[PDB]
């Protein structure tokens, strides 16, 4: 089993430094802005050994054909906003929609991720994000890639979720 990973969102909201975390266990304080790269893991989730296939997307708008190909085969999708950020909370709803354009279908395996929950200056509320999360039927997940909390939770119920697609 290997699972195919797409991470989303506005940027700026720690796409990367999220992907980074999980697959290089630290918090990058730099990381270009602009760089869409694909990363491979192997890890255990819940007794299971799997493969996990990470694109930390840039949001280039240019052609290219990995992108593409992840965002159209791609079975499942980390949405990811930050709580200090309203506008990429107002985003969601874009990148959601983009995505059920790319699969056909309404119930593609996604989770909602809050980031950088590790700051004071919250303007996205947990019930805010968990309210919009229950209108979508996807998990939410709190996480901040600085302190790795929730990191790994947010990664593996996204693979939990794509679990429940294929029954
Ligand atoms: N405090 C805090 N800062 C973060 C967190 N995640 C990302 N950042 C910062 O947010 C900025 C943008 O992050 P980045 O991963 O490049 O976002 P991306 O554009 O979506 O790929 C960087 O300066 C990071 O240091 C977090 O969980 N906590
Ligand atoms: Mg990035």
């Amino acid at each position: 089993t290997e699972y195919k990973l797409v991470v989303v969102g506005a940027d700026g909201v720690g796409k990367s430094a999220l992907t980074i975390q999980l697959i290089q266990n630290h918090f990058v304080d730099e990381y270009d802005p602009t760089i869409e790269d694909s990363y491979r893991k192997q890890v255990v989730i819940d007794g299971e050994t799997c493969l996990l296939d990470i694109l930390d997307t840039a949001g280039q708008e240019e052609y290219s054909a990995m992108r593409d190909q992840y965002m159209r085969t791609g079975e499942g999708f980390l949405c990811v906003f930050a709580i200090n950020n309203t506008k990429s909370f107002e985003d969601i709803h874009h990148y959601r929609e983009q995505i059920k354009r790319y699969k056909d279908s309404e119930d593609v395996p996604m989770v909602l991720v809050g980031n950088k929950c590790d700051l004071p200056s919250r303007t996205v509320d947990t019930k805010q994000a968990q309210d919009l999360a229950r209108s979508y039927g996807i998990p939410f997940i709190e996480t901040s890639a600085k302190t790795r909390q929730g990191v790994d939770d947010a990664f593996y119920t996204l693979v939990r979720e794509i679990r429940k697609h294929k029954e």
